[PDB]
Formats: C-alpha cells, structure tokens, sequence
C-alpha cells in the first residue's frame, strides 16, 4: 500500500513525506536535512531531501551513487538507511528522492567541545570509528575525508561514520594534501590518528593555516621522508624537492602526548606514519591492546563486496533516473 503523503514548506522549500513522519524541523545542509519523528517505529529520524537530483547527468549519477552506497551500508558504526521514498507514483513523475536514517543529534564537535576526553571515552570512540572503518574498507571503499563533522554521535557516545556531514583540511593525509593519485585505505587511518590525538589533548594536531602550513606542521611531527619512502616517489619534481629538503627527525610521541596512556601513544605512532604502506590497518588497530575492554573479534563484521563500476558509467540522465527509481522500489527496510 502506497502511504499517504502531505506537503509542508521548510527552510524555504517544499517537502512531501509519508504521514508516519511527523514534526519536521530543519537541522541544516547535496541536500537539506530535517529532524522528524517516525510514528511507525517510534524513532527520531534525520530525513534528507536530495538537491536537484535529476537536473544534470552529474546530479543523477551522484544521486544514484549516494542511494546505492547507503543501501549497501549495514553496520552499527556506519550511516545506513531506515527508509527511502519519493512522492512519485511512477517513473514519469519521479523527480525527488528522500533519505531516512536515525537522528544522532550531534557530530564529533558538539560531543567534544575542544576539551580533553578521558582515556576510556577516547577508547570507546576510536574503537567505533575503526570498527566502522574495517567494515567500509572490506567493501573496498576508502572514505578519503574523515573528520569530526563526518562522525555522528548520540548522547551515549554511540558513533556512526557519515558519507557527508552537515579546518576541513586538518584531518587529511599528506598524500591527499599533495594530490597523489594512488591512495590506499590508510589515508583514513591517518585521519583517525589526528582525531584520536585531538580527543586526548583537546587540541587540533595539525591546525595548518593554509595548504602548505599543514604540510609543514605534519613534517615537524613525523619527520621528512626516509630513503625507503623516497624510492616510491615517481614524480621527479616531488622527488627533487624532498631531496633538497633538510632531513628533519621524527619526534618522540611520548613527548608530544604527555601523560597519555602509553598504549594510546603506541597506537598513534602506528597510525601517523608518513609512509602510508607502513600505517596500521583498521582490522589491525582493532586488535591493538589499547581497545582490550571493547575488542570482540566475533562482532567486528565485514561488508559484502560493493560494485562501484556501476556508478562510474557514462549514462543518459533518464537512464540514471530509471536506475535510481528501481533502487527506491527495491528498498527493503531494516528489521
Ligand atoms: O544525526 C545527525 C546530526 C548531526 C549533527 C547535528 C548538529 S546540527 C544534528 C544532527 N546526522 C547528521 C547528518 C544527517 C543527514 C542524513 C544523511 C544520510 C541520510 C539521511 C540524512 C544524518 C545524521
Ligand atoms: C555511507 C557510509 C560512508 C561511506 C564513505 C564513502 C563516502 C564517499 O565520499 C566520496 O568518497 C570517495 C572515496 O572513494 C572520494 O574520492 C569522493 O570525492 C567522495 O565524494
Ligand atoms: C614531502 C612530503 C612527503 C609526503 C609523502 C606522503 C607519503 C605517503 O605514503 C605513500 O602513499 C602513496 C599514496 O597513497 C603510496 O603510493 C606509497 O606507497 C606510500 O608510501
Ligand atoms: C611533494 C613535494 C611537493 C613540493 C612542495 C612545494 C613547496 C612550495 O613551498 C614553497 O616553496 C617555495 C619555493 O620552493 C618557497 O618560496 C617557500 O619557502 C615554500 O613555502
């Protein structure tokens, strides 16, 4: 049975939603988001209305990509779908897509507020990110822009990784900062280390003022490339410049993170290595003794493989639109 919808105009735009979704209230901004109450489940939800979903080939492709990812993501620490709907009774009138998920209510700034968390709290939060990253990475997905605003947290400090959240460079791996084009999964591990550091200290690890200051600040802490790492640089210019650099020594992290759990420090040394091939993975981080009170190797699930070649095709608008439509139709709500 097609549910009954109703119109309403929020934050200067019309929203058409099923009746189960009551008390819509804007929470901010590829779409706008309202908090709402789901009378069917009894749950507070975030409802996202996609912005101009089928206006261009590029918008259509993105809508399809977002819809497909979110439908795939089914893990406690990763944002997924409670519902996806359209007013449309058929493909001919299909022009809007609404996405529904748990309202978390806060991201990792509202929960943190620039202060030191306790070690226990830090463990809990980083464990959750890594548990979610393991899941993500097993589907062969690199996040690439992990930061506090891309991490949704509720009151009980239960955390979910967000595709897109509601200073944006402080958490970027050096190789992303330098527009390398062969990233590995440990670009996300770098971002986790920056986040972990800040939760432990109350302070941004690398608050660069601009692009170059950021890299300066990273080199100060991790040192300049060693010889094994220079051997992996294909760009002659990059190579030349690094070789012109005055060798800088890697700092001792026990002196950077004064009074932190020695296991936290050890873990940060394994996350924040210049050479991405030498960074601890999310699976390995989960087994690190720092997360002893939370680690359960039998409840750290992995994803089904995800076909991302389906989203990087070159299709006509009406083809993406029709493919996106079928995804809406095929959607099965979680238990
Ligand atoms: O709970 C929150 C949330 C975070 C911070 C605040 C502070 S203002 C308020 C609320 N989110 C953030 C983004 C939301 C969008 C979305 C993403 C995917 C599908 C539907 C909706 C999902 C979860
Ligand atoms: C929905 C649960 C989180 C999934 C994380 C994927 C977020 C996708 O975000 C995308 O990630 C790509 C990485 O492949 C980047 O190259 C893109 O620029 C970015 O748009
Ligand atoms: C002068 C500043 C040096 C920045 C060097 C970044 C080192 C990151 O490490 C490198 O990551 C590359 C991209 O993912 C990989 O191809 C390499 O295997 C890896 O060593
Ligand atoms: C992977 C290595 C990337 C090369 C980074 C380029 C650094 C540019 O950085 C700038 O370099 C200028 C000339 O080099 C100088 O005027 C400045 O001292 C410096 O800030």
């Amino acid at each position: 049975e097609r549910p009954t919808f109703y119109r309403q105009e929020l934050n200067k735009t019309i929203w058409e939603v099923p009746e189960r979704y009551q008390n819509l209230s804007p929470v901010g901004s590829y779409g706008s988001v309202c908090a709402a109450f789901d009378t069917k489940t009894g749950l507070r939800v975030a409802v996202k209305k996609l912005s101009r979903p089928f206006q261009s080939i590029i918008h259509a492709k993105r809508t399809y990509r977002e819809l497909r990812l979110l439908k795939h993501m089914k893990h406690e620490n990763v944002i997924g779908l409670l519902d996806v709907f359209t007013p449309a009774r058929s493909l001919e009138e299909f022009n809007d897509v609404y996405l529904v998920t748990h309202l978390m209510g806060a991201d990792l700034n509202n929960i943190v507020k620039s202060q030191k968390l306790t070690d226990d709290h830090v463990q809990f939060l980083i464990y959750q990110i890594l548990r979610g990253l393991k899941y993500i990475h097993s589907a062969d997905i690199i996040h690439r822009d992990l930061k506090p605003s891309n991490l949704a947290v509720n009151e009980d400090s239960e955390l979910k990784i967000l595709d897109f959240g509601l200073a944006t460079r402080w958490y970027r791996a050096p190789e992303i900062m330098l527009n390398w084009m062969h990233y590995n999964q440990t670009v996300d591990i770098w971002s986790v280390g920056c986040i972990m550091a800040e939760l432990l200290t109350g302070r941004t690890l690398f608050p660069g003022t601009d692009h170059i200051d950021q890299l300066k600040l990273i080199l100060r802490l991790v040192g300049t490339p060693g010889a094994e790492l220079l051997k992996k640089i294909s760009s002659e210019s990059a190579r030349n410049y690094i070789q012109s650099l005055t060798q800088m020594p890697k700092m001792n992290f026990a002196n950077v993170f004064i009074g932190a759990n020695p296991l936290a420090v050890d873990l940060l040394e394994k996350m924040l290595v210049l050479d991405s091939d030498k960074r601890i993975t999310a699976a390995q981080a989960l087994a690190h003794a720092y997360f002893a009170q939370y680690h359960d190797p039998d409840d750290e699930p992995v994803a089904d493989p995800y076909d991302q070649s389906l989203e990087s095709r070159d299709l006509l608008i009406d083809e993406w639109k029709s493919l996106t439509y079928d995804e809406v139709i095929s959607f099965v709500p979680p238990p």
